[PDB]
């Protein structure tokens, strides 16, 4: 009945939640302040799915559902080779359901808030195996939800799940006041620079109210690799700028206006997709679990982050639920991964790493025809909600043959 | 907001009840009256997990939850080919949350009667195309969900989702009263006989009260298609107890005082496993859409029928709450039958195909390490409830041995 949680996070705390509402006692460890989240730098763009956002409802959680801007679609474009500032593909469909962004700097410090108010113990400390150590003998299950942290590297990289051993793409994030808003419906517009990278843009919510995250991702040493030389808000502002201007023109014409929501709005920064095994042991023989991007991170080219997990503090959540009495051990810490990583992620994660390299011609044939075909499109946009739904057809060339005629047939 | 579905079983009712619940008008066209349902041959062995039951339990429709006896765990049992009336496999691993096997039987006309009682339009009548016109013309969408029905038909076979057009196994069901109950918890025992074919028994509710059911499967033309001789319920029961005697006399032992539930607690029969394509276009150019096992049929070797049929009536009735007003166009139904498949009946199906045929020696061997390496076991068990859990190890030899090494280091 007693939880111990390191790391208050996304995952981390909606399961301390979840844990309270249940009649579970849970210890929480922060290695930062509510307030210094709320007016820190920013630490993604937590676009969330409908799916994702149903979790967090159903747990009463989704304290800004009607103040956060709704992302209605996704788009699709790219620039045309032998067209001066035009694109050669350009569509864009609905989602079944809104997607939202909530700022983790408003998120995060609220849900600690909620988990002291409901009477979670929380511990103001950055963690270590020590804290570890205590947890284990002090509680009947302890939790490493840290993200990236350095604590995190503890649990042992998994190689066959790993693909990457190196950053496949340079990120930068920009939130801005002053977009020209998207006509007729808000979307994710997803700009893929052949060789070169990816700009998205999407409505969201943050610590001065509605704005739009610019998100930036660049081949390594390529054009869009382009974040070491900036040192100010305003180089950022800037340099996110040229970016529109050199190789989305059509996204410029929307940013004439924008300004920062605040000067730690932005964000600069490189990691490689890694997957880990979940049980990892203290030297004193105890045995701690892993959360989320602890066990399994990737790029954000995707915006899956974020989804994952509120998708594994919800598995995590019904396997200690159903657990009752039955011991904590390594066999069911496992079992409790295996479900999240064979049942979603794994899909999740092989989607996300074939993205990254250079796309092969089925699917450059699958976004081009998205353009005619709109039943594909709504594919494409709606599998953001569950990337199980892309395969076998988006990895395999024949495949996608017969989905494009599955989805022309009923156009 | 006026929605018909043909077929009242397992998959119509549920959804029908979920859209009279968002406050839809729904006309159901039945076939059969409930009491000829409640009184007639049984239909299934309906062993549903706990995904399936929770789905039922959101709609309030969980009706004999606290009658049916709870199936806790499964069981694998082989006979040792060098040691007389023995096993060579013989393990069991507890379902972290428990199953049940509520008779078709008693829910479907309950579920009738709830469907009256709630608005909903019960029409009586063997539909046809001519109901199906008549449907499209005064209805914003209309389903058919008549299970094995020859309407059915009418959708088209998908021969790339049905590497089988032949029946892979012949079927019979026995519910008996006097079973010795299993101990020390409740199992789905699965006598796998190789070469010949598979016994499986397990506690449910049916309509005179706790039984057990007997179900049968063999590979066609060998030992255990026995049942065409078989011409009354007694011969049925004798046949029965004659499998039993034959190749598990373990199980045998439980059975010496077994009688019939009732004379129509039997059932014999044959379908080869088929996925259609789930729009169908009428004479008159409207079209209909395919719902559960009209568009995916499983043999039921492992027992996933009534499971997928809560599962895509949860996933349909989602998806028509979302579309709100929009169109529930070709484009729509298609999409909507494309997340049920490649999301999750495409593993289900894939997994159930693969088990039809003879193993391969990396199964025979997981099945034998189970017996050794308990989270193995436990991920069997558990994968009834999810079976994308089983891939991509199942299926793959050498994916195989890095999960059971993973099991086996947590054991
Ligand atoms: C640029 C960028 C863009 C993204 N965009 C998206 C998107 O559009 N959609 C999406 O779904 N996801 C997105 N993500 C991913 C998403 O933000 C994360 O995956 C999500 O935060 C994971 O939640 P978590 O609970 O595992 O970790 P976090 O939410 O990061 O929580 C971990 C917390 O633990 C703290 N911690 C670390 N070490 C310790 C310690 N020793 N003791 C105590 N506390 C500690 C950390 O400081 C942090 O506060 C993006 C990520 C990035 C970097
Ligand atoms: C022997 C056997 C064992 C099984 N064991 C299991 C198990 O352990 N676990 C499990 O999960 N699943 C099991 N199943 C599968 C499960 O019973 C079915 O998959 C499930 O009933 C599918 O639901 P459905 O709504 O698609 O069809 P059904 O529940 O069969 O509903 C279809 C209904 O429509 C009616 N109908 C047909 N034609 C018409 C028409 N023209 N007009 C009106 N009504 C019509 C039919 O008579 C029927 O009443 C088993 C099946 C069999 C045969
Ligand atoms: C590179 S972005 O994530 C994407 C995903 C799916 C289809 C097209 C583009
Ligand atoms: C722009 S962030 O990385 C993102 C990408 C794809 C889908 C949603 C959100
Ligand atoms: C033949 S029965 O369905 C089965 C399933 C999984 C593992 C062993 C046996
Ligand atoms: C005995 S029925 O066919 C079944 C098989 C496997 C799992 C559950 C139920």
């Amino acid at each position: 009945k007693r939880i111990a949680i390191v790391g208050a996070g996304q995952s981390g705390l909606q399961l301390g939640l979840g844990l309270l509402a249940a009649g579970y006692e849970v210890t929480m460890f922060s290695n930062r302040t509510g307030e210094d989240i709320r007016r820190g730098k920013v630490m993604s763009s937590q676009c969330m799915f409908d799916t994702s956002l149903q979790i967090e409802r159903d747990l009463g959680l989704d304290h800004w559902a009607s103040d956060c801007p709704t992302v209605d679609g996704i788009g699709l474009a790219v620039p045309h080779p032998e067209q001066k500032g035009a694109k050669v593909i350009d569509w864009a469909a609905r989602l079944n359901a809104s997607a939202q962004s909530v700022d983790q700097r408003l998120k995060i410090p609220a849900w600690m808030d909620e988990f002291q108010k409901k009477g979670g113990e929380l511990v103001f400390k950055d963690a270590g195996i020590d804290e570890l150590e205590a947890c284990t003998q002090s509680h009947d299950l302890t939790l490493v939800a840290s993200g990236k942290g350095e604590i995190s590297k503890l649990f042992e990289r998994d190689a066959h799940k790993s693909p990457y051993d190196k950053p496949q793409r340079a990120l930068a994030l920009t939130y801005v006041k002053g977009m020209a808003p998207r006509e007729p419906f808000s979307a994710v517009c997803m700009n893929l620079i052949p060789g070169v990278g990816e700009y998205f843009v999407f409505p969201a919510l943050t610590t001065t109210g509605p704005c739009e995250i610019m998100v930036f991702e660049g081949v390594p040493g390529g054009p869009m690799d382009c974040w070491a030389d900036v040192k100010t808000p305003e180089e950022h502002l800037a340099r996110s700028k040229w970016i529109l201007d050199t190789f989305t023109p059509w996204e410029a014409e929307r940013c004439k206006d924008i300004e920062l929501t605040d000067d730690n709005g932005i964000l600069a920064g490189r990691f490689a997709p890694t997957v880990r095994k979940p049980v990892a042991t203290l030297p004193s023989g105890r045995k701690v679990l892993g959360l989320a991007d602890v066990v399994v991170l990737n790029d954000p080219i995707t915006g899956q982050g974020s989804n994952n997990a509120a998708k594994c503090a919800d598995t995590y959540l019904k396997s200690i639920l159903a657990r009752g009495d039955g011991a904590a051990d390594a066999a069911w810490m496992q079992q409790t991964f295996d479900r999240y990583w064979f049942g979603y992620a794994q899909w999740v994660t092989q989607w996300t790493n074939m993205l990254l390299a250079p796309p092969p011609p089925h699917v450059l044939n699958l976004l081009g025809s998205a353009g005619a075909v709109p039943p594909l499109a709504s594919a494409f946009a709606n599998g953001f909600d569950d990337p199980r739904t892309f395969f076998p057809w988006f990895a395999d060339a024949a495949e996608s043959e017969r989905y494009i005629a599955t989805c022309a047939a009923v156009a």
